[PDB]
């Protein structure tokens, strides 16, 4: 009786660091476009919210806009989790999941969420959990090293990027570690580990 | 096809400004515990989450905790509205519609929301009126003028709403007229309106 409960076909979920090459992957299946549903870089969306740059927002100034971009981040993640199709295959770059188990996670680490933002995000997710049926049937986890990754990021040249520091994706890529290969988070799915390190 | 659909009685919502007596008229249906489902100030589990007071931090702060009160304000209310019940009727105090047309919008008129933060927030209203069953049949509206309610807040001495004007309540019963009376906000349902200055 949850949203979007039976709607929902075989689901693969594209997670790694940032610059681990999430989108490069997904954009190997872009000549089966009418057969799998496929939903790459949702960053566009935070990057432009009917005007506002939100990434930006939050990069600059952490401590107030971490809290309103990770609710965001939430948000369309849902979205493309629950979106409508008739094709028999999703793939999708990113999910609710690494949202909160990775990101939120790490910005309550650093300080950039107060104690009452991590606990307001967090219940959001509990009851997102029994409200909202989130399809994943298989993971595959682009693995790289930080110094890798930066050098993705480097690369790209993204502007509100320019000042991650490779402490930052240390922190993530160990997140990402404890996730999805030393089970440190509650999370039932099937993991395919990939050296992504070309 | 939303969460919690077809599982809810007649819904009763209780309406009006800060201080119009919302609970002192909830009160009066005590007896009928078994028979009602009665949920009654839920500003309590704002000024307690997990010993966090985050009604004293938004007052105290509103350009960086507005946005995350709000955000939590909206949950509590989801959970209201959505929570399970074998009885015939179910009268609420406050709704998901009050936070945003009253407060959600107020504090976007008064810069305690900054543009990002207030779209965040509508778009998460927008996405929940798709996946999330709100049931409200009828509203009933404390009516009361901004003099009388800032009398009430101050005999109650809730040591967060100490530093509240007379000039923030004055915005907020004009957005309860526009809402519930003006119908200057895209919404329809059934209101009885009552007079509240005992
Ligand atoms: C998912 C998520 C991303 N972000 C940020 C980190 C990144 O700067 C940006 C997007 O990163 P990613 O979500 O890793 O997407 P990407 O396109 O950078 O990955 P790849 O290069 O492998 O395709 O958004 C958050 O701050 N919080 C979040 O919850
Ligand atoms: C509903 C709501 C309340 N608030 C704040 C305003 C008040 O300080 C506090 C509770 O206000 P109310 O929701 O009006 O609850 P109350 O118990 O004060 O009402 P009554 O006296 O009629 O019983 O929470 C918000 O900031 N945003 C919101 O969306
Ligand atoms: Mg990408
Ligand atoms: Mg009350």
């Amino acid at each position: 009786t949850k949203y979007a409960e039976g709607t929902q076909p075989f689901t693969v979920l594209i997670e790694g660091n940032i610059g681990s090459g999430k989108t490069t992957y997904l954009n190997h299946f872009e000549k089966y476009k009418n057969d799998i549903c496929l939903l790459t870089d949702p960053v566009e969306k935070w990057r432009n919210v009917n005007g506002v740059n939100l990434l930006e927002l939050m990069y600059k100034d952490p401590k107030k806009w971490a809290m309103p971009f990770q609710s965001y981040v939430t948000l369309t993640m849902l979205q493309s989790h629950t979106a409508p199709t008739n094709k028999k295959l999703k793939i999708m770059e990113r999910s609710i999941f690494s949202a909160r188990y990775c990101f939120v996670e790490n910005m309550r680490r650093n300080g950039s969420l107060e104690q009452g933002m991590y606990n307001t995000l967090e219940e959001w997710y509990k009851f997102i959990e029994e409200s909202i049926h989130v399809q994943a049937d298989l993971i595959i986890y682009l693995r790289t090293s930080p110094e890798v990754a930066y050098e993705r990021i480097r690369q790209r040249a993204r502007s509100e990027e320019s000042c991650v520091p490779l402490k930052y994706l240390q922190e993530l890529h160990e997140l990402h570690e404890d996730w999805l290969i030393h089970q440190r988070r509650p999370q039932s799915c099937k993991v395919l580990v990939l050296d992504a390190d070309l």
